[PDB]
């Protein structure tokens, strides 16, 4: 009863100096704290939350696109079937698109009408640095490990944009607005700040229980990884799964630790901003690679290209944690062997490989057909200036085989071997 309703790890920062303490990093990344709420963070850091107010956003970019989710308004601990007799797991929302100005008007008018179907403004893109300069500069006041960009954040070594992960997303909400259950892409940590003026209610389960939650989704007819679902709490309690529940008030920052399963509902009218962080720790990296592998089994795109990222961190960051070092070193070796096996079988087949190289800000490539990361050896076809990249398997599966397929190598064996050899444990 007490164990199934654990208290939520909470922190108040008395000053700006408290927020920059290494103890804060330690507490938030601790595998025992699946979720942390930092009360009054905006205040303690003198963050100008007014820069993300609905009025300021409309002024900044009122015609900016907003993905709208249309939903039935219901209590945060309920999700009813269509007949209204039964709780169900699937949480269905109509997708559509509007502008910030239009959602703003609905948000403002909704609020006055107070002084049942709703609309939730979701995944609003704040990536354009010029369009959102004062907003993004404000987030430089955060301690390094929570910033959008940082040397200790894996997402800062991708070398290019991953929308919604290493760029900020905005959510504009009215009461009842729901974000259904998920783990973050590749189990990365998440940062969320409530601009407010209202509250959000959060629900969270520790990473350890994710397979049981996955089994419920399958039992209840919805895809765990990609589907839209809202847990029935009695089902979780009956399975002895502790559920963290709390309110995030305006100015509160929520830190969602690696792999934490979470879902959220607005209690009032508010805006939230969010992004991902990948702290360079053994715990984060292991969870990120586990999901990377599981994603492949389930044919779900890994939005973080973990092989590309591992090479990049290997080239530029000094790793002192020996557990993390061993994990990365292994991944790198496995990557070199995979590339070697491909080159050898292509040479035995009599197929030429052109050296292409890498250019600045180049994306990581994925297979057109199956969405796996395609690292280094690229199987390229010409669709109709339209080049498509394929993995080895999908290329071989073509009816004419590798005829008409151009094979490109982005890193020579020696480039990889030399980066690998220079990757050593820092003291
Ligand atoms: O505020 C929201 O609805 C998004 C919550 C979330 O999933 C996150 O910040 O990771
Ligand atoms: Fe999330
Ligand atoms: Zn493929």
């Amino acid at each position: 009863r007490e164990k199934l309703n654990p208290p939520t790890p909470s922190i108040y920062l008395e000053s700006k100096r408290d927020a920059f303490s290494p103890v804060l990093l330690q507490f938030c990344t601790d595998p025992r704290n699946p979720i942390t709420v930092i009360r009054g963070l905006a205040g303690s850091l003198r963050l100008n939350l007014g820069l993300f107010s609905t009025k300021t956003l409309v002024e900044a970019s009122g015609e900016h696109t907003v993905e709208v989710r249309t939903q039935v308004q219901q209590p945060s601990d309920e999700n009813w079937d269509l007949t209204g007799t039964r709780q169900i797991w699937p949480c269905e929302s109509s997708r559509s698109h509007t502008t910030i100005a239009k959602y703003a008007q609905y948000q403002a008018s909704s609020f006055q009408e107070s002084l049942h179907i709703i609309k939730f403004g979701t995944n609003i893109d704040l990536s354009d640095a010029k369009r959102w300069k004062p907003q993004l500069q404000e987030l430089l006041k955060l301690p390094a490990f929570m910033r959008v960009t940082s040397t200790g954040n894996m997402l800062s070594h991708v070398g290019h944009t991953i929308l919604g992960m290493n760029t900020v997303q905005l959510y504009m909400k009215v009461p009842g607005s729901r974000t259904p259950g998920h783990q973050e892409n590749n189990n990365f940590c998440s940062v969320n700040i409530n601009i407010g003026p209202g509250d959000c209610e959060w629900f969270a389960v520790h990473e350890h229980y994710w397979e049981t939650i996955s089994a419920f989704c399958d039992r209840h007819g919805v895809d765990y990884l990609t589907g839209s679902w809202w847990p029935i709490l009695d089902d979780l309690y009956a399975s002895n799964i502790p559920v963290y529940r709390f309110v995030q008030r305006p100015g509160d920052l929520v830190w969602i630790n690696a792999g934490t399963v979470h879902w959220v509902q607005a209690t009032g009218w508010c805006n939230n901003i969010a992004w991902n962080v990948g702290p360079l720790t053994a715990y984060q990296y292991q969870l990120a690679l586990e999901r990377y592998e599981w994603n492949e089994v389930k044919n779900v795109k890994s939005i973080v290209p973990m092989i590309h990222v591992s090479w990049n961190v290997a080239r530029t960051v000094k790793i002192s944690d020996p557990d993390l070092f061993k994990m990365i070193k292994f991944c790198l070796l496995q990557s070199m062997k995979h590339c070697q096996v491909q080159r050898e079988s292509l040479v035995r087949a009599g197929k030429k490989i052109a050296y292409q190289g890498r250019v600045k800000d180049e994306p990581a490539y994925y297979c057109n057909e199956c969405d796996v990361e395609v690292f280094n050896i690229l199987f390229v076809t010409s669709e109709n200036n339209t080049y498509l990249v394929h993995c080895e398997g999908c290329a071989r599966r073509r009816s004419a085989g590798l005829q008409g397929v151009v094979v490109l190598e982005q890193y020579r064996t020696e480039e990889l071997a030399q980066a690998y050899d220079a990757f050593t444990l820092a003291p």
